[PDB]
């Protein structure tokens, strides 16, 4: 049903100070933020913004940005904020804009706002959508995305079809095609941050002789999950990264380490080990999604043939899918 | 042997505002902490701390305190109060640092590096998952209904001076001042009888090459690793326990720099070939909880390696 903007025009446009709105998925009932970089805010787009919104503005911040002036500390009332100079009552685009450039510029510090305000600055969670898939942490990210300070500007969309309330994912549709909008999902968003940020680093490595032979053992940490995932890798890559044969085995402990019979992992792994170790060359991935795309990437594997008995944007050939005996 | 005061003295001493003393264990050849509650901390009580300790004044915290003022994530850190102290050696003004971290309304702009106190951070779960004195001072802390913030430093022989006090003048010195001392052992055990730390995750009737074993999923709540345990059998006395830590290298890929690998495989089949016994796969103070919990009373442990305050007694010691 649903057609979606993709997320480089999102960065694209928020790099280019135009706003974007915002689902989280694609589901019919979602409502939607307009978003834009608060470095980025005038009169023109604030005023735009206030137009077709709840006027409830919020300034979704980096936990860098707030605790430099003194907002929202990681340890009930809503936290408003005004620009302190400059400005007038504080209410009009113009004070609004001031208000929200100031909150972006790296250079302000807490005494050059006055709390309260018109302006509500919001907590974006270290590490944006990734961490949680909120509307605050997709401002943030697709504002440092397109190279700019992690600080965004959001607000809702009214309904205009049906006045009393906000609207749905299908009038966001046509309100983002009239007014030259994108309109992108959080969904989308996460998994393209998945596809295009090297989220992996290397920890240990270790060559390790086995029955099938040395193996060379790289481990694998991801900033967004506490463990290491070990790939094995027999003779030379890269110069080359063409035609590698590759095992994927997720860890199976019963199977693996047991050696269960009421499981084909085990077998299954040492199989693949000896497969590999019989062609001289490889790598078969212990994985505890696919990380492991990342990874082979970051391995120098450019085009693979999948190890597998079941029959992606990473810039990984899959050749041809074959079975583990 | 050596009288012993009880955990429930300790706890309602730490409450009152006074000081207990605390070592791990029975044995003779111990030394032994002064801790107080942080909070609690005033000139007197400071001052008889620096009286008769070595003077290297320590406050474990909570790692949520920790986190809270910016110390120690995961050169000795030292720290001093930023207001209403003079020059921070002072008794005065070191129970006010004392007093200003134990606080859950203070901030790291409250604080100045360097001072005068070490802040220690206490591992998560306390005792039950690090036997430590620095983990026995906010446990008591805590359950004395106070801030999860002790004080501690060692104390100083009187006999032997030189040297640091051993049990034997640990009670002697406990006696003289009207204080109680505990282990460690006897806290954890008050602890473990008395809160919730383990549970049952998932069982299952593993079928491995040496038989079947019953795989039980156990998780502490204090981390989120689950470990194993293969079980043979009815399980409690003279039971043949082996507790065998993950090796991805050698008991998955049967790497052989390692040795690992046949270890884990001639456990599970020494355990078969007797009708009885626990195979621990860790992911031992959790380790011990687990064997309690699958009810060992006394057990025949399998290592290599000579040398508690759970229910567990070693009856023997078998290699391979
Ligand atoms: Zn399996
Ligand atoms: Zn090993």
């Amino acid at each position: 049903m649903t057609r979606l903007d993709s997320v480089e025009r999102a960065v694209a446009d928020i790099a280019a100070g135009k706003a974007v709105i915002v689902i989280d998925d694609e589901d019919r009932e979602n409502e939607g933020d307009l978003i834009f970089a608060a470095e980025k805010a005038t009169p023109e787009m604030v005023a735009f913004m206030v137009r077709y919104t709840s006027g409830y503005l919020c300034v979704p911040l980096d936990g860098a940005i707030c605790d430099r002036l003194g907002l929202l500390p990681m340890y009930a009332y809503t936290v408003t904020v005004d620009a302190r100079n400059g400005i007038g009552t504080g209410i009009s685009a113009s004070d609004r804009a001031t208000t929200m450039r100031l909150l972006a510029d790296p250079t302000s510090v807490a005494d050059d706002f006055t709390r309260p305000g018109h302006v509500v600055p919001l907590r974006a969670k270290d590490g944006g959508v990734l961490r949680r898939p909120g509307h605050t942490e997709a401002a943030v990210d697709l504002a440092r995305m397109a190279g700019l300070q992690p600080a965004g500007a959001i607000c809702e969309i009214v309904s205009q079809k049906d006045e009393g309330s906000m609207a749905h994912t299908d009038e966001l549709r046509v309100f983002a095609d009239e007014h030259g909008l994108a309109l992108i999902t959080i969904a989308d968003l996460i998994e393209w941050r998945r596809k295009h940020e090297k989220h992996i680093e290397r920890v240990a490595e270790a060559r390790i002789p086995t029955r099938h032979g040395e193996f060379r053992a790289i481990g694998y940490t991801s900033i967004y999950e506490d463990v290491e995932h070990v790939a094995l890798v027999r003779g030379e890559i890269a110069g080359d990264g063409d035609d590698v044969l590759v095992r994927v085995h997720s860890e199976c402990l019963t199977g693996d380490v047991f050696g269960s019979r009421r499981c084909d992992c085990g077998p299954q792994l040492d199989a693949a080990l000896a497969m590999v170790a019989r062609e001289g060359r490889g790598v078969v991935l212990y994985m505890r999604y696919g990380i492991g795309a990342q990874i082979l990437v970051d391995l120098g594997v450019r085009s693979m043939r999948l190890l597998t008995n079941n029959p992606d944007g990473y810039g990984l050939h899959i050749i041809e899918r074959v079975p583990l005996p």
